[PDB]
């Protein structure tokens, strides 16, 4: 039996599961200390992080983080494994690289001053909220609508078949609320808008939302057919139109704007029934 680790690889915290299950914390620093053997920390390809100390932030920190927990996860006498690797999805675009990176590799390190290994045979890259708030066994997308960008991840016959990112998001919807208070005598920036829109110094009329939330729709349109998806719309811009969203011609989907999230358990037996 070929042993399973699952690592997710989150923005606020990290969690795995092998023989061994734990968190700890998504800060990293590189900084000098005088007393190294009072951290948890790694050494790969000479740098050495410390792990769950500094500041939230990079290959060489998703590679510190992955073998500090693969260290943690199981003891050395597991030489290789199957990795089931979970990532936020706008993060989604470096799974190519990643694969690179890992599949079939061997990797040596130095782990709380040990030195350790782990051969990664066979790997799963995948977003955040598998198991939890999708199912693979297999026709998902999800789109995360942000500030600035709407990153598209589509899961097809239970693999990624595109990662896209179209550079709209509600920093426009702002710009054009703004626009419109100015011509009233305003002068308003765009970083003011959203707050006075909470507070009501700024009224927007139900059908502005409508045709913004019709440009998203029109600029994912040439990427996915969102009929033909289980589709969940996350991200900040999916709160200011959820109930907007909620109204449309789409059979089976979903608004959770705040990150989804992973059982990491969940994860490892849907990850078993893959290789066992």
């Amino acid at each position: 039996g070929m042993k399973i680790t699952v690592v997710d690889l989150g923005n606020i915290n990290v969690k795995y599961v092998g023989e061994n299950k734990g968190r700890f914390s998504s800060k990293i620093t590189n900084d000098y200390q005088s007393y190294e053997e009072g951290f948890q920390r790694v050494e790969y390809n000479g740098i050495k992080t410390y792990i769950g100390v500094g500041e939230l932030s990079a290959d060489r920190d998703y590679m510190a983080q992955l073998l500090y927990s693969l260290a943690k996860a199981n003891t050395a006498d597991t030489k290789e494994i199957n990795l089931t690797l979970l990532l936020p999805i706008i993060q989604m675009k470096n799974k190519t690289r990643l694969i690179e990176t890992l599949k079939g590799e061997n990797f040596k390190f130095k782990f709380n001053g040990i030195d350790r290994e782990i051969k990664i045979n066979d790997l799963m890259v995948l977003p955040e909220g598998y198991a939890s708030y999708y199912s693979l066994d297999g026709d998902v997308c999800i789109l995360d609508l942000g500030s600035r960008t709407i990153n598209i991840c589509v899961l097809e016959n239970a693999k990624i078949v595109k990662t896209n990112t179209i550079k709209l998001g509600s920093f426009d919807f702002y710009s054009k609320i703004k626009s419109l208070e100015n011509a009233k005598g305003e002068d308003y920036i765009e970083e003011d808008i959203q707050d006075l829109i909470d507070n009501g110094l700024i009224k927007v009329d139900s059908k502005q939302y409508i045709e913004f939330l019709s440009d998203i729709l029109n600029a994912v349109d040439p990427y996915v057919d969102l009929k033909t998806y289980n589709t969940i719309f996350t991200g900040g811009t999916s709160l200011m139109l959820k109930e907007y969203i909620e109204k449309l011609p789409l059979n089976k989907f979903k608004v959770h704007p705040n990150a989804l999230t992973s059982n990491v358990d969940g994860a490892m037996e849907a990850s078993k029934k893959v290789w066992n």
